[PDB]
């Protein structure tokens, strides 16, 4: 159904669905143990640095990846399709960053006093709602970065060849789809503006090392998903795709300034309506 | 109860109510004595730091908590009526007090112990809500290993009767509560729950950092509309109106080992309500 | 007249009045001599600090206070009242902060070179227009602060009793009216949102120690004073009240980092119309 | 032309005029030689500081002044007058601040390495369009400042008397008109909000010492000059007055941190229409 | 040229897309990641003046304008016809792609813990410059420099001297109307020299912003939901002369800083354009 017709009316013609996507900062959800690694859930493991200009081998659990979920919608089948009309979305838990009583690098390092330095630095917030996987365009800081072959999907996973210098700019060969949760690094894979005809995405980036994190939250804000012609994302095979990443910055430890990324979960409440298509 | 009909007209069909909620930064309102602890009212007590990666036990009087009040509305009740909250004028009062730079805080010139008394700076957090039932809360913490006190505060373990788990550092749907007591629910634990709160409107913002300048605006000319996309405001169950807030401006820092004290300010609410026919 | 009726028409039914309010930062307008203290006019005197946690005695001339003026309107008397419809207001003189050639603490303290550090830090801008004095609510940093009994109006002035711990939050007992220029400290007295039914006020605060000052100015911006029912402040006994404070930050001297508050004057042009009342 | 009537229609009833105003930061346009001082054109000369609290004698070529031009409109003469309807204005050249390869104070002063520090600090942008000279109100940081008598127009030029302490706040005696380019210091002379009935002005100030400069530029933005009654500035004797100042901050040299103000030129394109007047 | 009605019928509206890669200083070739290709997307190390009178920046340290000319379908069989058709640019969706890549703080840049050579690899920070333009002819440029004494290379960059055949004059540090050019070549016009000319560009829309400083956090937004309208105050978009559509941009994110003498390299990001065009009758 490529030709969009009238809205469907009658019993059950509109539905609301909700979901939360937890962040994928590097430590997986398991093991759950708060001694054996689970204490880092919601965070990355300690960022490991390159050893030379030609030896940059980041560990998978130090690389934040995209969150995604595919939600199955009520069975439907001139055919009908589910059309995503609007979304209320919220990043939850910023108040938790008011914990300045922990064991991070303290504000008075001479005397080991003050407060536990709160999360600060680079921030990245993107969400998307669509009727098929988010289309991704690869672009990296360094085409020489030696990403692991297993456990992450990177440009080489797709091309079966090493990255080239064009991958540090826009190389149309380096494309993928966001089809797995916690696998696609956000430092590699960006929303592709040349595709995503059936997805809406919204992103912002704020960089720096000690930048104050900023966040707003309210249950009163609706994001309209209709395009310029009044048509929202159309859900292929009754599948709805949610994608996001919400990085708040890093915490810094008392030992060699080890940094850990902090991510927060995102709530989605999507309103959908049935649409006649041909 | 559930089905929303026409607006009620006639004598006393609209009312305005006002309240102020004082901040709950850690030191309680009593003792009142300015030498026995009352001098910290409006502030937290000095923030105490973890002693290791596995030993983090913050004292309750160092943890800002939610402010809340339940206000009783005029009695009501062929068919039923409910009070509907239409709009609110809200204001955080007292930012001018932060222009006191003549006190005994850590001074700006630490070479000569001179300059000015460093004003309140750092992390800031402002949330308010108005609803017809308690604000629904979702728990989420920095560290599921934090040893919150088991007395005098409501934490995740209070609700679940079990220790926190690693999922409590992200979204764990088991870890939920209702904001039903003033000065009891820490803001570093309990967040507005976007999966509930159908009958409350909430508005929040967070700005982090350690030395960030505090910013605030105030005017008596701004109205916040509380009507939803269908033109319906919060409906007050059992004629109860719930106000919730927290307004953290940052910390002051003392001259002794950089002890930080949170500063909070009071929030004014003036709520306009109308009677609604319901079925 | 509590009941508001129709607008009055005919000759001289609309009037426009203008005024400027000079800042009240601590040094009075006199003595005028530029060697006897007049050189500090527009500024506070050097901020003096507490000597202990229990001994905080700020000098009056170090405390910025509210500016205010009561303007008399044309005689009038179903009666008529003057109704304030709108105001054009502007803070004048921000360009003067571009003087970085004076004798302030220099930007290179190592060598005593560079430029004279410009005014920076905490900023506070409030104005109000009303038909009666601005209603004030007291709230202080420290209820133990030992304000002078003479020369400033403080909480103790009103209550005849020492401040209490509730005065560090909202204590409804601690209220006053802005009825005198250069007397009510801005670190004590705030617009009262529980009153001021017949006044409109607009305030903003930006804190910190070295924060860059920011200001906009134009003669093209009108502030509407009408409430949600289309009614502006009604001038009791044909008196119009103007209130403000405009703090730009501090300058810092070359001697023990002594700080002086800087304030700027505010212009008001108020449009008023006659209103029938009963 | 006190009473404003209908718009004039017919051939040549609307006109557009354009101009650029170069900045007046302190070094005059001549000498042109890049070894005789011409290399400082667009900049001030090195800011010279006071030698004590009572000895502040800034050199004229260290003080940015207002730019202005009077443009002659087509001859006209119930009479007709030119009415300025709107202006498109832009500050040109912010990209030049991306030169970080010069000999300014370097970013690493420990090793004398890094990049040439770009222009930073206090910024001031004002423009005005009017039918007569911009009305100015004097206000200074320090009434004791010993401005040169020749080569700048200062408060003493107007009053024939030394500045008074009231000149540090609003002194209504201290007024002038912007009638000469490169002569009225911006640290003294501000748009007068109590006059300028026939001019629109728009100003902003951002202070500090190392503040990042910010600028936007586009050819798609129109500033409407009509007042609340739908009347723009009326050009007396067919003269159109343009006034501006656009300070981007300072560069800092490698010798004693000497600062030089940087200004940029401003483009104006003004649309005017003929108006019947009586 | 007099602008008449919109043309209707099959194929009267079209959308075209393009990406422009940044031109920060290292050219796209050599492609080898050991011979210079590893710097593509970046400048080479910024080299500094050696005195107040000796400022000779290398070409590969100077970011230049990106541009592309797109050729649209021919509309007019006979240009002597009284009424003709032109392509009119109505709107553009534009996006700067790849800000997420700046979240790589695991490389070999100057580290944040300089005592121990630990912490994180300092991310890109500092001065930022974002400009894009869409027009029916080349972007008109106005020259203006920091220093008229700067000794730009004569070969490899188009500078004021390239145009005038004479050394820069002191007026080139402000607005000198003699110092004008057109953006007619990609990767050649330095952005520290050449600015959109507000006195021309009647048939182009440009949008620019500058944020300065040395350690300023970079900020960027991106969405596929934002349309930039290109119609002027009369409802007319850029009209494509000889069916040529010109895209111009620069998108500087700041610098990375190396572990060797704090050497800085500019970082740029590519820009996507999707332009909606419609046929317009003209005479």
């Amino acid at each position: 159904g490529m030709e969009v017709l009238d809205l469907v009316t009658g019993p059950d013609s509109v539905t609301e669905i909700e979901a939360f996507l937890n962040p994928r900062m590097g430590q997986p959800p398991t093991p759950e143990s708060l001694t054996e690694g689970g204490q880092y859930y919601g965070w990355s493991r300690g960022i490991n640095l390159a050893t030379s200009d030609t030896e940059d081998s980041p560990e998978n659990n130090t690389l934040p990846t995209w969150s995604m979920a595919k939600l199955q919608l009520p069975m439907l089948n001139t055919l009908q399709m589910w059309e995503a009309v609007s979304v209320k979305t919220e990043v939850v838990g910023s108040g938790s960053l008011l914990d300045v009583h922990g064991f991070n690098k303290p504000t008075d390092t001479v005397n080991t006093k003050g407060i536990s330095t709160p999360v600060e630095g680079s921030q990245y917030h993107v969400f998307a709602v669509g009727g098929e996987p988010l289309d991704l365009q690869g672009l990296v800081t360094d085409a020489r970065t030696k990403y692991k072959e297993e456990g992450v999907v990177t440009i080489k996973t797709i091309t079966k060849k090493d990255m080239v210098n064009k991958d540090q700019v826009l190389n149309p060969i380096s494309k993928a789809k966001l089809d797995k949760d916690g696998m696609y690094p956000v430092e590699i894979w960006h929303p592709d503006p040349a595709k995503n005809e059936n997805t809406r995405y919204f992103g912002n980036y704020t960089g720096g090392t000690t930048t104050p994190p900023v966040l707003q939250f309210t249950n009163t804000l609706t994001t309209v998903l209709l395009d310029e012609n009044g048509v929202g994302p159309l859900c292929k095979g009754e599948g709805l795709y949610l994608s996001c990443v919400d990085i708040m910055g890093w915490r810094v430890t008392r030992n060699y300034d080890v940094h850990h990324w902090r991510g927060l979960p995102r709530y989605f409440k999507i309103t959908l309506r049935k649409r006649w298509v041909k």
